[PDB]
């Protein structure tokens, strides 16, 4: 085949590729930005744990000094 | 020439695109592998979470419980014991002041 024919041919094939190296980065972007959000929400997941625990944590603490005072003030009375 | 350089040009740049693709499918997959990887995670966490909620909230319950239960105990066994010294005292009382009473009945007897 003549050199202009395969240079064509060529072109065609660069285009061709370029076409498929964008869908194949556009995946990549989109990919890595569901693999940003799940980070996120991991970390959200842990920080709503770790409130749920901190303030259940507060309150049993509460309930225990408060039921020490009213059974002093029952026991001095 | 020109035509022959020009085709030389393009399959180098073939040869780059095709090197490119190849890298940028790779990194697809192994995006691909931690995104499922961070799926089996959040739920793995959620899961230990949950049964560790659970668990803490039943620990401090108990524990309360027991408190209460013991406290008003103390209390109970308290209040019966001040009961008893009461009662104790309170008879000792009538006793003896029937004993005075019939003591200075009977001296001012004939």
């Amino acid at each position: 085949g003549s050199t202009a024919n395969k240079l064509t041919e060529a072109q065609r094939r660069i285009a061709e590729l370029e076409k498929e190296l964008q869908r194949t980065t556009q995946r990549v972007d989109q990919l890595s930005d569901v693999v940003q959000q799940q980070k996120d929400e991991l970390q959200a997941a842990k920080d709503r744990h770790a409130l749920e625990m901190e303030e259940t944590r507060h309150a049993y603490n509460a309930v225990i000094h408060r039921k020490d005072e009213v059974q002093e003030e029952a026991l001095r009375q």
